[PDB]
């Protein structure tokens, strides 16, 4: 590879749901007008890239999935303004434009071009710019970063700092900034409340660490591997519950501890039982519980309409509700300006082809966020 | 009056659930320790009063049923500084205290010293207050104002303009406030959106006034009473919609109309699948439903978490956010000032004992705010 024309490097292709994954030869065509191909340096194993071996997270299979990545352009499009090759860019699976209200809206975030509501499993036109064997394999909503080559539209590729740790800073592009904008941005965390996290992994310690900056005089977390508790203690979580050590309904304790319930409850497992548990444990008239998780596909959760009626508001978000293309670069020269740590989150960072027991560590159990390196 | 120690009079009981109400007299004892006797003005026929009625709003039984109601004081308990004695007051059924969380809260409209999360036959005492017979009856929110004279509590209770008509100002005990609360207070509508509102009838028409104050351009309102479609225009709403016209879920209508959706869609109906139709009817990433209407007993309602994952919000209020003692004063005062209107929303003052024809006048479609002169 580098070039103009067809690059023929190395991927990590899904064929079928519920298998490991076959890594392989793929030859990844010159970007088209406005596309933009970036050679992978760094890549992250969050779960919405095993809802997809599962099938939690339906998309069109064949597809070399990944998508919170970071790593360095070579060829670019015709009329792109945005990012110049040999630089370190990070791609965007939620992206930004300008037109559509919610790109234009204050408060938006999710840009009606994304590929998350009804995956088409492709470019931005229809096609691919990843063929196998002979068959094209489909991009992952609009990003597929676990090949070593990939080509991204212009929309979705932001374009950081230059001095830039990407093997640090690559959990910008999902990891933490969706735990973090989450607990500072969807939620709104009030300097001084109780804050109840459920789920301990990679995105709820950085909501943790959000809720910890947003003032939060108290935060406890709910995970039912007691093993997560320090890594959390550790990022700014106070106390720390574990629902199989209790009798009585979880919903109930969390509402014992800060009776009344906590001011702020986050659900970042997705789990349709427990982001509904997340809502009954906060407060009737002022409980404020947001979702980040991301749920067995179509399937309908049980709630009352009286939970919400004496004045809880639910909410729900994509990200951080971060406007994609102008709050991932600035959200870069902060860690490089000492604003958080993304080191503690990192467990692991492994070569690219164990990217198969990298996905083992995580659900496998404890090891909460790998780095295969390219 | 003669007000030292009880009184009888004319009390329209529900002694069972299906059944019209009784217009036996009843015998009213004096304030206690700390409440106010009153004697009643006017009273308006609330859904809420129907729902008690039905079997779908369960506090206990016997009752006197009414909540929405102007009168003036006759007597007056001890440790009292409030109301005095031949002075103007507006029952309240979410009370105050300033004692507790919600009440010390800025933003907190259930105080938590309440009998609509668990209704028990009330009184902070823990009781009688009535009886019909030599059987007490139980009281309606920590009011009842179904009957001559009823005697709250002063944490329910308030002192009004003086030069107050209660027959107009009746209705800012719930109708207008909650209506007008939870577009202004609740949803924060906005100006230049598009909300949407459920139910075009007694509340959902004091909605399609906050939304027309909080300074919006369209004002969609849904009901399936096409007579019910012009005081919605003439008190805001510029198109209006009827389900049974279309061949179309009323969502998708609604959604291209808006197309794109709404932006503030409201329900004031009490239909657990009007709840959801409204959750889907705004922006998928950034729009506000606010729950308005009182659902069936514990009736629980599905959707799938991604409705709220894509980023609307759903929230719930009960009287309109506004916190209980502050507000009816200042509101009542608002009307004074001609600053909104309170009469087409009011289509009949029938008098009291002629109550079993407003609330027959609701089950029909030819009333909307029967007023209950004493
Ligand atoms: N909204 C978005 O844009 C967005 C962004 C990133 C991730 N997500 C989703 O959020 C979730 C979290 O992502 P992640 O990478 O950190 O996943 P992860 O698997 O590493 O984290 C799951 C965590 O929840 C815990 N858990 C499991 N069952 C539990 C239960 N019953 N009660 C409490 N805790 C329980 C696990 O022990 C673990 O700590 C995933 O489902 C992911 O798909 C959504
Ligand atoms: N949250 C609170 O504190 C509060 C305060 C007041 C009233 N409420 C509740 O709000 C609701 C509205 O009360 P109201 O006094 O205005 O009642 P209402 O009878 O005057 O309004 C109901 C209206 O909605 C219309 N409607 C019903 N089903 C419909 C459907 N399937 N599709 C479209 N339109 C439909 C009906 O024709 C009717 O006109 C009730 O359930 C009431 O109990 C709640
Ligand atoms: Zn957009
Ligand atoms: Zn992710
Ligand atoms: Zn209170
Ligand atoms: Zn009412």
């Amino acid at each position: 590879s580098t070039a103009g024309k067809v690059i023929k490097c190395k991927a990590a292709v899904l064929w079928e749901e519920k298998k490991p994954f076959s890594i392989e030869e793929v030859e990844v065509a010159p970007p088209k007008a406005h596309e933009v191909r970036i050679k992978m340096v760094a890549t992250g194993i969050c779960r919405s890239d095993d809802h997809v071996v599962s099938g939690t997270l339906v998309t069109p299979l064949p597809v070399i999935a990944g998508h919170e990545a970071a790593g360095i352009v070579e060829s670019i499009g015709e009329g792109v303004t945005t990012v110049r090759p040999g630089d370190k860019v990070i791609p965007l699976f939620t992206p930004q434009c300008g037109k559509c209200r919610v790109c234009k809206h204050p408060e938006g975030n999710f840009c009606l071009k994304n590929d998350l509501s009804m995956p088409r499993g492709t470019m931005q036109d229809g096609t691919s710019r990843f063929t196998c064997r002979g068959k094209p394999i489909h991009h992952f909503l609009g990003t597929s970063t676990f090949s070593q080559y990939t080509v991204v539209d212009e929309i979705s590729v932001a374009k950081i700092d230059a001095a830039s740790p990407l093997e640090k800073v690559c959990l910008i592009g999902c990891g933490f900034s969706t735990g973090y904008g989450s607990a500072v941005k969807v939620a709104k965390v009030t300097q001084g409340s109780t804050c109840a996290v459920f789920g301990l992994g990679g995105v709820g310690l950085s909501v943790i660490m959000g809720c910890k900056a947003a003032g939060a005089a108290r935060i406890i977390g709910v995970d039912i591997n007691k093993d997560k508790f320090a890594k959390a203690k550790e990022v700014g979580a106070t106390e720390c519950v574990n629902p199989q050590d209790y009798k009585k309904p979880i919903q109930e304790v969390l509402t014992e501890m800060s009776n009344g319930g906590v001011d702020f409850s986050f659900e970042v497992i997705g789990r349709l039982d427990t982001m509904v548990t997340a809502l009954s444990c906060c407060q009737e008239a002022y409980g404020v519980s947001v979702i980040v998780g991301v749920p067995p596909d179509s399937q309908n959760l049980s709630m009352n309409p009286m939970l919400l009626l004496s004045g809880r508001t639910w909410k729900g978000a994509i990200f951080g509700g971060f406007k994609s293309k102008d709050s991932v670069p600035k959200l870069v020269a902060d860690f490089m300006a000492k604003k958080f740590a993304l080191d503690p989150l990192i467990t692991h960072v492994l070569p690219f082809e164990k990217i198969n027991e990298g996905f083992d560590l995580l659900r496998s159990g404890e090891s909460i966020r790998t780095i295969l390196t390219f």
